[PDB]
């Protein structure tokens, strides 16, 4: 369950580190051992008409999915406090910011290094895909660095809120998410699985390797559409000097029917990820990013 103390009894907390919808993060610090992590304050909804709030279902489940698991590229969940109008999670701490603004940073970047980061998202997702877990809201800004300031940085993916147990014998549907990052599953409302962060997960090496978004379109129904018609292109002007291995690994993963898409562990076996000799080795190592127009999409 989730102890009914005060937090402050055990943390000093101090500078906010972000927000969203019903919930601040602040830096905090346990007293007892003096380690370092994040706070973060989720707002109960408290009466069911409210929608000033999350609900006890949603809490349950994110809090459910995060005591599970214990693998280096995920957060993990220290303690849970609860008081009348919160739920505190205590979260390690992630410091190292957005890899994707940490990468911004290079001068320049070969297909090679930018496997290595992108495998250790697929390393995570491997875990959380065999236990089951859905991740639902992958996208560039829930892949943090764990700290930046080393020879080779950590990737911990975040943000839970929408991940989900895949249960055998009931299929689930929704829709929610960002829409130039959702599978057309949940676009369309069909049954959702783990295959849809398969999808996301190609989504994000397109923006990698290009600084392009692949649906993204002028207006949000214009983004809907694109992605449930799989209308993408390799654009010339972006994929300019893009190996093919590295445009097979997308096209494999941005396929609208789910049994047809590569899996998590198809796509670590993917000679781009894994080359199986040394012509495709040198591929890599000569191919890179398209490096000035993917900072000008760290611009955001």
């Amino acid at each position: 369950v989730f102890r009914q103390e005060n937090v402050d009894d055990y943390y000093d907390t101090g500078e906010e580190l972000g927000s969203g919808q019903f919930a601040v993060v602040k830096k905090c610090r346990e007293k007892s051992t003096g380690l370092q992590y994040a706070a973060k304050f989720i707002k109960k909804r408290r009466t069911k008409s409210s929608r000033r709030g999350v609900s006890r279902e949603d809490i349950e489940r994110e809090v459910s999915i995060l005591k599970e698991i214990q693998h280096p590229n995920v957060i993990t969940l220290h303690e849970v406090y609860e008081n009348k109008t919160d739920v505190i999670l205590i979260l390690e701490l992630v410091a190292g910011g957005e890899l994707f603004d940490f990468l911004a940073e290079k001068e320049s970047l070969t297909e090679e290094e930018a496997t290595e980061f992108l495998k250790q998202i697929l390393n995570g997702v491997y875990y959380l895909h065999s236990l089951q877990i859905a991740h639902f809201d992958l996208k560039p800004e829930n892949i943090m660095l764990l700290d930046r300031n080393v020879p080779k940085p950590r990737i911990k993916i975040i943000d839970f809120g929408l991940a989900h147990k895949i249960d055998f014998g009931n299929e689930f549907k929704n829709i929610f998410g960002t829409p130039e990052f959702v599978a057309p599953e949940i676009v369309n409302y069909e049954p959702l699985g783990l295959e849809a962060d398969m999808w996301s997960i190609g989504v994000i090496t397109y923006i990698l390797l290009s600084g392009a978004s692949p649906f993204l379109g002028d207006t949000k129904q214009e983004t809907l559409a694109n992605v449930s018609a799989v209308n993408y292109e390799f654009e010339d002007e972006y994929f300019s000097n893009t190996s093919a291995l590295a445009k097979d690994f997308i096209r494999r993963l941005l396929v609208k029917d789910p049994k047809k898409r590569m899996t998590i562990q198809d796509s670590l076996q993917h000679p781009w990820i894994k080359p199986k000799d040394t012509q495709q080795a040198l591929s890599r190592k000569a191919c890179a990013v398209n490096m000035e127009k993917f900072k000008k999409f760290a611009a955001r």
